[PDB]
């Protein structure tokens, strides 16, 4: 279900994961892509600041209610290097957004974080589609599989 | 598991809820107390402006992130009238807040709503503790279930 043109996005993704690794944050970068395929919001994690929510999907989330008709909401793409969590999956149904693609699973993270005998999230890693049941959710990418892991090895398994 | 102070700031809740009612919003409210008993902050739901994930509880996580201490936070308690959906619970979990105490459950107003012919959420109505583990949680409280009932009624009755 992960197409070429998907699979370039998702390569923007994992470029705004590691801008913000580079700036200090944790390697989670999300795009809002419309129907036309123009990118209207491009976002990545700012947690270092205090705040553990300044997730960049729930950034997209409120963007696309203030910006966006419900209608081009339902019909936008949001890409991301790591599945929305249990807070940002809430969020982007509750707006009404449309489909999301993911470069890596959360259950790839959780599985990781256990490889490295990292403490698990605060948050369980609940699949999309536990906490948001009507969207379509296409995802991981084999491609950014080794880049992701080294890229959360980098920030979680030190 | 309920108090009578619990019950006091549930109560304070309910009007919140009221006073969203009132505003021509949905009947949700919240309180943050210190573990001192001090009301920190209050709030209630604010979606009619076209942002649905203008929910209270996630009003409140990130006033705590910006305001208080971790230490602070971990020993705060969060009231509200409806048990967090997942969008709030993750975000209470992110930011390291501790007790959650409501006054009705997310599976109490789901068979409302249904009884109600409502369309149905687009976000699932977990319970807290399988979106954030690690939080002690307390609830409902059968003594305001007939007054939620109603609130809920006025706004999502049909
Ligand atoms: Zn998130
Ligand atoms: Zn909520």
């Amino acid at each position: 279900a992960i197409s070429d043109a998907d699979l370039k996005y998702l390569r923007r993704c994992v470029d705004l994961a590691r801008e913000a690794l580079d700036d200090g944050d944790e390697p989670f970068g999300s795009v809002l892509v419309d129907h036309t395929g123009t990118t209207l919001f491009e976002d990545r994690n700012r947690v270092k600041d205090g705040d553990a929510t300044a997730h960049p999907e729930f950034a997209i989330a409120r963007w696309a209610a203030r910006h966006l008709t419900p209608d081009r909401r339902a019909r936008a793409t949001v890409y991301t290097s790591g599945e929305h969590c249990p807070m940002c999956a809430a969020a982007h149904a509750w707006v009404g957004l449309g489909r999301i693609v993911y470069a890596t699973s959360s259950a790839q993270l959780g599985g990781w974080l256990t490889e490295w005998g990292a403490q698990a999230p605060a948050v369980a890693t609940l699949p999309i589609n536990t906490v948001a049941p009507g969207v379509v959710v296409d995802g991981p990418a084999e491609e950014l599989a080794e880049t992701m892991h080294n890229l959360y090895r980098a920030k979680f398994g030190r």
